[PDB]
């Protein structure tokens, strides 16, 4: 029982999840033709198969600004980000927003240890196409050399974070992310491990790539995207990063960090020799999802949604049907009781974060209980009948409804269990199960109040990145639409998942509609406002530091505290002044929320 | 060529061994339940193809150093897990690690772990 803490991701046309989400249950076919500020494309388009590489060409999903970084925010020169791999540089903000997405900070996640955390790292990456620029230009003359080691990618991570797990780069095609998350899933049991941080990362930047796509026959002529039924032919490539952090299930109850999901079980193995290279094996497929829902103990019955490998392959989809219907006649002989879908038709396909795309795609659905529509597969793919097979694909936003069955005499209803596949075109194969995690008992009794009112607090690298968060935060409170209840831990959440920065400001509050205005306050140019303390870091040093070093003075900051002179704290905190927020409430600290992550700079760096 | 000598390394290994493909962990009825994991810390071999698109012409060698492992469970017919995992200059052990524990908590029968590198750009 794994738990997940926290998630994030950038994916084309969407730098959030929630951007994701309204895309994904608007059902934008989010995939457009390649941007000019990539190669100049109009060197290889032929609309035929001779040679050229491309013919299959202005059919991809890109996110938007993949050479955008902001390297001073993490200890980086100009000179050495400008020569880092784009997908290094993606992943690890990702990361540090998926750790900012969890409400725990790098100094305090899983640091019960004394000497950083034990953190463990998994990345999934198929190929680095950054160095060939290199090749290029030194064919050319000159002198350049950029080194690869897709390493880069997990070790810069647990360089910057100061992480004492284990980092490693796992690959296998199409497939990296569910081997990264297989793997991480077992290494919390042993105990190798108390936090880790799986996930994936691709991001095509060079024309080759379409080459070898259409050279190898892999290409989807001029469709759109992925089909999942009715005479689709291929697919086509597209870019994503993303993360997640997992943590034992007992553990994250305990510190009440809020929880996405549940993945019960996971298991991956390699069809082997079948009739042809790239030809998926059903049998294995059986075998994998077999030994999956057996490792969770869950039986195929209770199942409500599956994601599918998808591709819109021709050789791919009834190989992958036939499979799913074989495993699950096992255990039941009922049909159409699951629905069956895949993102890849919203973002074409990442060949490394589909994986997490697809993982990230279920927590939606289950954490806005609506099944998502499908896209281009009205017609279905006249070869198989879906009306033996138990699964129909999904064509409409709906409710997601909670599973109530009769089995062997018996009727209850269970959660809302999911599962979802990635086959590489390898051979290698991995399948995952997640389940709905639901709360016993725990309500934030809105102890807010004047007595004990709340104290929101951002913080950030200078004025402009502050004034941004500050709007950022309007905005969710808006679109997520926050309650008096939520105002303790939007506080807390916003005390300790937030790192302390140069540039701080903080207001004292009671209710939601105080904490709007008062932000609005600041959005406006006013240099004074009333009980809106303001204030830097760069200027106090010596006086603040000395506070700190002394136990006498030490007892007047927690007198305060005692005393509630929240405004002096404040008044004191934005000059540079630290103390624990524990010690506000000694016990049955609240629960954390999801708030949006630091506002990172858009410089840009290129060779 | 990291693909074809680490292919050739396997066979020679399991004869070495003294089993045969077909034999080897086969209890299984069908392949035997083998695992594969292989240490590479890059493939340079595509950076040919893109010196000479630079120059003209037109060729793609694809890395992917999943290929790495794959193809042995191919051509070896094993049905436990596949990868290639990569820490720099530490991937050699870290796939014997993998290999140990899933050993251990019974996911393969016989493991086969390993590394390999060639300087050749």
């Amino acid at each position: 029982d794994i738990a997940i803490i926290g998630i994030s991701g950038r994916y084309p046309q969407a730098r959030n999840i929630h951007d994701f989400w309204k895309n994904l249950r608007d059902g934008k076919d989010c995939i457009t033709e390649i941007p000019k500020d990539r190669w100049d494309h109009s060197l290889y388009f032929d609309e035929a198969k001779d040679k050229l590489g491309k013919s299959y060409s202005k059919w991809g999903g890109f996110i938007d600004g993949v050479d955008q970084f902001d390297p001073l925010f993490f200890h980086i020169s100009p000179r050495e980000a400008e020569l880092m791999d784009p997908q290094e540089r993606l992943f690890l903000q990702c990361v540090y927003e998926t750790i900012e997405d969890a409400g725990y900070t790098r100094e305090t996640l899983g640091k019960h240890e004394g000497l950083g955390g034990n953190v463990g790292v998994y990345v999934g990456v198929m190929y680095e196409e950054y160095q060939l620029y290199a090749s290029a230009e030194q064919a050319l003359g000159r002198a350049l050399a950029i080194a690869g080691s897709p390493a880069s990618i997990a070790n810069r991570v647990s360089y910057f974070c100061n992480f004492h797990g284990p980092s490693m780069a796992v690959d296998t095609m199409c497939s990296s992310s569910l081997t990264g998350i297989h793997l991480a899933c077992h290494s919390l049991q042993r105990g190798e491990c108390e936090v880790a941080i799986a996930g994936g990362v691709n991001v095509s930047i060079h024309p080759n790539k379409y080459l070898y796509l259409s050279q190898g026959k892999f290409a989807s002529s001029k469709g759109r995207c992925e089909s999942f039924g009715e005479g689709g032919d291929g697919y086509v490539p597209g870019e994503g990063v993303g993360a997640v952090l997992l943590k034992p299930l007992a553990r994250a109850i305990a510190d009440g960090d809020h929880i996405y999901g549940v993945i019960k079980g996971s298991a991956i193995n390699h069809g082997g020799k079948t009739n042809g290279y790239t030809v998926p094996n059903p049998h294995s497929q059986s075998r994998v999802i077999r030994r999956a829902f057996e490792e969770a103990g869950i039986h195929p019955r209770t199942v409500s949604y599956i994601e599918a490998h998808g591709t819109g392959t021709s050789l791919g989809d009834p190989i992958e049907i036939a499979g799913l219907t074989k495993t699950f006649q096992e255990y039941t002989k009922e049909n159409q009781f699951c629905a069956i879908g895949s993102a890849k038709s919203n973002i074409g396909h990442g060949e490394s974060a589909a994986g997490i795309a697809g993982l990230t795609k279920i927590l939606l659905q289950m954490k806005y209980k609506r099944l998502v529509p499908s896209l281009h597969s009205r017609t279905l793919n006249p070869n198989i009948d879906f009306s033996k097979t138990p699964f129909v694909v999904q064509q409409e936003l709906a409710e997601w409804k909670r599973p109530v069955i009769e089995i062997d005499g018996v009727t209850r209803e269970y959660a809302r269990i999911a599962g979802i596949s990635s086959f590489g075109a390898g051979g290698a194969n991995a399948h995952l199960v997640i389940e709905e995690y639901i709360e016993a008992e725990h309500r934030p009794p809105s102890s807010i109040s004047s007595k004990n009112p709340a104290v929101i607090v951002l913080s950030a690298k200078n004025k402009d990145r502050l004034r941004e968060q500050v709007q950022r935060l309007l905005s969710a409170i808006r679109e997520q639409v926050l309650t008096d209840n939520d105002l303790a831990e939007i506080a807390y959440t916003l005390q300790v998942g937030r790192e302390a920065m140069e540039e701080r400001f903080a207001v004292i509050v009671k209710s939601i509609s105080e904490l709007e205005a008062k932000l609005t306050y600041y959005l406006k140019d006013e240099a004074d406002s009333p009980d809106l303390f303001t204030g830097q870091v760069k200027r106090n040093k010596e006086t603040m530091d000395v506070f700190a070093a002394d136990e006498d003075l030490q007892q007047a900051i927690d007198t305060w505290i005692t005393k509630g002179k929240y405004a002096k704290i404040l008044q004191m905190w934005v000059q540079g002044l630290i103390f624990d927020w524990n010690k506000l409430y000694g016990d049955t600290k609240p629960r954390r929320i999801s708030l949006p992550a630091y506002p990172f700079a858009r410089e840009r760096y290129w060779l």
